[PDB]
């Protein structure tokens, strides 16, 4: 019946931004299927005062369109809140915040179909014809896929028995945790961070021990200075994606600090905080770094993790009551790309070459990939600060038009020569 | 010739500006504005580098009434090709020069400003404001919003004064030919007087003049901003403040300065870092002085003698200087034009526009609206940039008798009358 | 035996007076404290709490930064000074300098604990200092250092409940978060931080938290470096320099000055506002300009009468919990009672402190530490200006400069 | 005469050496200076440059805050105590360093300034110092803090023309902003606050500004306070006793722990990037991942031959001044050349020095100020660990502990 210009899969951040980015234009209609019923973003991490680690201009639209009705400051307005916040004057978002203004504006689109998950994508008739686990069927000319990047665990605790969490769904399993007499958290990301800078402010109303463990090398911070920021812009993703393909695999090995790690503000938060609680006694935590957690079982409520040093080259344990695993996110192909997978291109990695363009199949054209591409766009790829901008790349491409602006440099420095 | 406008908006400054932003896309109002300089222009004598706004730059000219709005700065840097350069910059406060280039931009985009028009008469008759201008021409409206600012003031002491002091308005202009003087010095310790102490101060070592501050107020107090207060810039504020008694009112302005006016704490700091730093090489000829009223002044011999007062300690003293800075501020003074209409404005005991709630200063209380100049009826919000959206919604309002563009009624968390 | 001065109380400026003249063997004084050790403020002992002054403004470092009784050295000798030198905080916590405090008054000798002063007489040219005890110390000088009690209202004296003064907050909080209503009077340091810490846990417990003050504004301590300038020893010769009513009319006007809120707990309170505001509104109220007038008790509720003093109009406010963070003020000490004849006093009955900080007829028998705004500004209280008076007062018993006294610090001038 | 130790070189280090040597009675030593009188850097004192370690990390305090050469008694002496409490800023200021610095080596009876050393002996069990005036010196120990001389990239060896290195950056000032073309060479802090400079300029000169580096990124120093707990007497420990080859390994990633640029200081070069740009287009580059691999010098010019190391491209730039700000490296001086068998040497050719910083043979004979980074990491040229290697000195030359040398200063471990 109906064939689409696009069907989108996924409503994160990227997509709902391309929904708001495409409804205005008309030559250009597409759907947008989400397997939740509503929108909702890393509810599991929507910790006390958490915010963006991005300003505000990186919502939905404003990068692209400042005009837009769908604007995190249009949304304040209508909430009769854009006062108060002027008179804040943070860049940064709250994240209840910022979620209450991405279901306020999917809210406000027709072409969203909630609680409907992608099972079949198929390639028929010069179309892809996408089905959903409810037997509906929809068919389009492209496709732009936004699922994200679901939690990370080490293999190590792949079926391991317990009550152990992945951080993102560490809000629901708060009021357990306080109650153990040992929580260790695995991993040194912002939300390890933040996960730990929560538990360790209430640790003398609860009394448990607290261990911090991580691989990484130091409690690095995110590399936030401007002309590093001057990285994130179209200049240097067209030098990045011209560099040959083991340079960018070896750069991605040592750029994690540009876009991950923890926000300095924080590191200096978590000592000041250790400091004071030391000033009443000895406080029962641990920090451990160049520790990988290489196996861990379960027994009477209680985690036996062995860890290795390994720049010390030793191996020790480490036993507690509460396991939270702050191990990160990682991309996996969805199982429904099967039955075109002779039409996506690859690399010689077994990842997506992604076109420069954010293209991942033959034509160059069809199937798009939000995120999932930072072996290709470097720290830009997952950045709420880029998808506007991606966003433009790929309503340029399907339209043929540059509906809206797209900037070709941003940056005083040059990348490349 | 024959057209009747719904207003005039007289003096286009970024009060009546945003006004002009924000009446655009309405179709049922039929506004017109003129502008005596040829194009838009910000203070430009106070265009020192580095300069920025106080407010943030969602006060610019439509945003706290309309972020959609194609006027705003964030839209503006869109168009430049600068918007991910702003973005990366993090910074909440444009430039001056930055602003001003703005705001030119957005008057570029409308067609309901005629530049080069000084207004010379307003009268009324057949029910309407007839504003003649300079140049002959003769437009007619059933209303008027008066955006003239606020010209510069200078003490009483420094009328009729010889020599080529300056105040601090045409800074800029006069820079050059200051920095070759034996010795400066600056009368005032407003936001505009540090800025221009540390232009000056930074260069002392390259030109080795004397560089006095000297003012009347008891310290160099800071711009009180913080978040509190700042939810005194509200509209429930203005509510409470507009309906106190008038010699209330006129007893807060005497002692509400401190809340719009004074220094950036952080230019303070700044400039008792760099006096730290330029004292460890040897004494820095410099001079601030507080407590302190310039009574008399004189130009002879090429040089100025100025005397002063120090009010608090009852001493007078004298100051030799061959510069003259004056940064003394700005006041409001009625134009000439609004001569033959005076019988339809209003007026307080003390002489001045009796500004209504809703900003009107005629006799119908929605003919003549007053933009900046109302401290004494709403406070420090009167010439708030952050504010002129919210007080051009409400001049909307009162134009159309529908709220076009929504307008808050409480922002704040604390409340002021009870 | 006969001092050649008796320190009544020992509180920072005492102290601070104490190991500044224990290197100096031409001196010989005794310090009497009513309390069994040090403890400072101790009811405000709030979580994360720090000074509002830099660590130089110690007990000795101003006046003799080589001093073993300096903050620094405390830290040296408790393995927390490279911790403390990675936090880069000019601020200690309030517990880090009551303990810091406690660890230098004890490491002395001349300090008298337990020992609470009950009369003072003026006995053949030597001040004669008896106890609650008994015992009887002579010497030449006195150095005055009670310090300031809490100030309440008139509306509260005699008020039945369980209200207290900020200064026993700590105490009494696990009691007030389990009423339905908190109310706060005041707005100085001491309220914001007790509110900042109600209104966190608001929601856990669900009482409804009032903030109201008789101040214009919730206006922030003055803090800009021009501004610090004022705390200077050339600005305190200009000041007691000025008329007598002068002077007066210059405290109203400096209360911002050392006795408003530092200004990033009042943007802290803010932003914790916008936060909790989001799930929903926040029982809360802020008032200001207004006073507090009459209060009564009734079935463990206080009826609060308040009157908008600008706008001119009474409202009332029904809390179970009241906290007076009414501030400090100094009372003439009732042990001075045989010697009022000696002590020199102003039109406003308030001791006419000379610029040496001397209240006696000599210029130079009694010495007064704080209590003395109207005399010396916001020196009198600072902690930074505790050095400073304590050189001065050497410099008196000494007859010769001991420690440095500075006479300029400024860049700019304030008399002309 | 036979001393307890001769040091070699008169900086940071061995002054602070000097100062905590002082007042201890049973130790006898001298200290060689090629220099008239203490400078620090003096060709780097550009207009508000200040240090990146806060004034704690002075020569002193951070092993005896009580020491009379401590920065805050300097400030006291010179009556600028209370205006630097008020400046509230943990970094002194370059210049204010240098006299501080050239006030503590005034006040002490060890030091022989214009003195170099030629020649180290070592015979009858006692090391021989010989100057370039001819006298000759004897004692048991040696302590050698001569510092890390400018390292120049080896394609600039035998350059003609005015070129520098950022070592005499102030002395050139004045002739650098006369050209039409300038370029820097590297990305540490001394090539950013040199850009900075140069930059704030570029409208009343008109030069063309160039910023070339082999970095990856203009990356900033790693200051969070996690990462301060790695500059530990811990580490240190964890660190030493590491693998060489790991040791190695962490000196080349490590990099941005202590050879960055100011965060700060980045932002304020972008800020001033995007003020200058509103005007018009800036002339100025800023190119990364460029190593200079040829240089040639033409009439007043310079041709610069670069190549992207990433991209894999050359690339020349043509400019008539060149700045070379690529750092320092330590050579081992010409006069330990007759006691090279004395000395212990790794497999790479460097100093094995010891955990207790020595490196001869016997263990506690030779001792090094800084030129460690292979073996203690980040705190070998830290003014913040100054003190304490000067503590762990004075214990093996007493044989015991005068100074509290603190064992654990962090609250994370990095050995298990
Ligand atoms: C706690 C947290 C905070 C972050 N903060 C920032 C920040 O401030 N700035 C920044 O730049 N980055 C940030 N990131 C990184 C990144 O921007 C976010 O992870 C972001 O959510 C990624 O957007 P996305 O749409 O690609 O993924 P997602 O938000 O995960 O979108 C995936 C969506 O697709 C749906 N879906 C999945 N499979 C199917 C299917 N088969 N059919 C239909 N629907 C499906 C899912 O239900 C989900 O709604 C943060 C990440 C986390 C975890
Ligand atoms: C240097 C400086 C910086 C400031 N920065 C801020 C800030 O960051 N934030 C803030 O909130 N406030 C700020 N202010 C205060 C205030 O917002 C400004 O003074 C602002 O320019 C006032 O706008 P206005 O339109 O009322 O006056 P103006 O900008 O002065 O507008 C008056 C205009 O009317 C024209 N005009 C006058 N008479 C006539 C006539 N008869 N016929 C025709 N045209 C006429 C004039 O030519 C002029 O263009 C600043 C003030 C100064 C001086
Ligand atoms: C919570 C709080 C925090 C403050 N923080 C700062 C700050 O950071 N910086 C600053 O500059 N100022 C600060 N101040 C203000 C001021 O410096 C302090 O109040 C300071 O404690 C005053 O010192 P004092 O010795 O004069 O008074 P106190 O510290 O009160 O000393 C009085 C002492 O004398 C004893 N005493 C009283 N009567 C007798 C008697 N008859 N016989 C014997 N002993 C007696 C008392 O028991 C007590 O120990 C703060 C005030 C408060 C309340
Ligand atoms: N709005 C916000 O503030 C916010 C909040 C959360 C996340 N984010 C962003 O989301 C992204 C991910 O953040 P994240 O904190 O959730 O995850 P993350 O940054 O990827 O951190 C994962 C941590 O787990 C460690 N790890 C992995 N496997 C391990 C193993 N076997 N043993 C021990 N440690 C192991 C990793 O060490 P290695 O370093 O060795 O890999 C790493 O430290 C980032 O880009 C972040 O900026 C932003
Ligand atoms: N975006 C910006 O950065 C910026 C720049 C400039 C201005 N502004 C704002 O514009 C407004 C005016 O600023 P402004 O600094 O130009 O003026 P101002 O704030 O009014 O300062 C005037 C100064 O001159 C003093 N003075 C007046 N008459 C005197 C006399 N006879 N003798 C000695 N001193 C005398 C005044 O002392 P008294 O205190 O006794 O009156 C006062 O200190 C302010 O609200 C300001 O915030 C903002
Ligand atoms: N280490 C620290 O950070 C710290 C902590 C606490 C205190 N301090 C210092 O200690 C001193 C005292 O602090 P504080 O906050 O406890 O006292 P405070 O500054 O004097 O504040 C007292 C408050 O109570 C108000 N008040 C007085 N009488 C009232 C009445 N009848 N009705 C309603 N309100 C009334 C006052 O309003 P009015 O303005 O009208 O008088 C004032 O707002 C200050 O100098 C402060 O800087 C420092
Ligand atoms: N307190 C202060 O303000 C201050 C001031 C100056 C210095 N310092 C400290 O002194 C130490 C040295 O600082 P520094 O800035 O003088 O030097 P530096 O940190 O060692 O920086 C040297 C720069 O030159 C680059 N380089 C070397 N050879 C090159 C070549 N052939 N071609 C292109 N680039 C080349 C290096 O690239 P690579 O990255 O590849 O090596 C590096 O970027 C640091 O620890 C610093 O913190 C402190």
């Amino acid at each position: 019946s109906t064939v689409h210009d696009f069907v989108g899969i996924g409503l994160g951040p990227f997509n709902l931004g391309l929904a708001c980015l495409t409804e205005p234009i008309d030559e250009l209609d597409g759907i947008f299927l989400e397997s939740k019923p509503d929108f909702e973003w890393h509810a599991g991490m929507f910790l006390d005062g958490a915010h963006l680690q991005t300003p505000f201009m990186s919502d939905l639209v404003t990068l692209a369109d400042p005009t837009s009705p769908y604007s995190f400051l249009n949304y304040l307005k209508e909430k009769g809140r854009l006062y108060s916040f002027y008179i804040r004057e943070n860049f940064y978002p709250l994240r209840v915040e910022y979620d209450d203004y991405c279901r306020w504006a999917a809210n406000k689109l027709s072409s969203i179909r909630f609680g409907t998950t992608v099972t079949e994508v198929r390639y028929e008739d010069d179309l892809y014809v996408v089905t959903t686990s409810a037997g509906d069927v929809y068919r389009a000319r492209h496709l732009v896929l936004g699922t994200g990047t679901p939690p990370y665990i080490p293999e190590a605790c792949q079926g391991l028995d317990g009550d152990f969490i992945h951080n993102s769904r560490y809000v629901q399993h708060r009021s357990e945790l306080v109650k153990k007499e040992s929580i260790t958290i695995v991993g040194s990301g912002q939300s390890a961070a933040e996960i730990y800078q929560d538990l360790l402010g209430e640790i003398d109303v609860h009394g448990y021990r607290l261990n911090w463990v991580t691989r990484s090398p130091r409690f690095f911070p995110l590399e936030y200075t401007k002309l590093t920021l001057e990285m994130t812009s179209p200049e240097y993703i067209d030098y990045y994606r011209e560099l040959p393909e083991a340079t960018r695999y070896r750069l991605t090995a040592e750029q994690k600090g540009l876009f991950k790690g923890i926000d300095g503000d924080l590191i200096n938060e978590i000592f000041d905080l250790l400091y004071q609680k030391n000033l009443a006694g000895p406080v029962p935590t641990r920090l451990l770094t160049n520790s990988s957690l290489n196996s861990a079982r379960h027994e009477n409520g209680t985690y036996t993790l062995a860890f290795r040093q390994e720049e010390q080259g030793k191996d020790f344990e480490i036993e507690s009551q509460g396991l939270v695993l702050a191990t990160g996110y990682k991309y996996a192909e969805p199982e429904f790309l099967a039955p075109v997978k002779d039409r996506l291109v690859y690399d010689s990695q077994g990842n997506f070459d992604v076109s420069r363009a954010y293209a991942i199949d033959v034509t160059g054209r069809g199937v798009f990939l939000q995120n999932a591409g930072v072996h290709t766009h470097s720290i830009t790829s997952p950045d709420l600060g880029m998808g506007a901008y991606r966003n433009s790349c790929i309503i340029r491409e399907l339209l043929g038009t540059e509906y809206y602006p797209v900037e070709k440099t941003i940056a005083f420095q040059e990348f490349s020569v």
